[PDB]
């Protein structure tokens, strides 16, 4: 399926 | 940054 996107470590 | 997106595990 999804697997991730955006963490948030950098944004 | 980008982490991830579609696998290919399942799709
Ligand atoms: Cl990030
Ligand atoms: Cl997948």
């Amino acid at each position: 399926x999804i697997s991730x996107x955006i963490s948030x470590a950098r944004i």
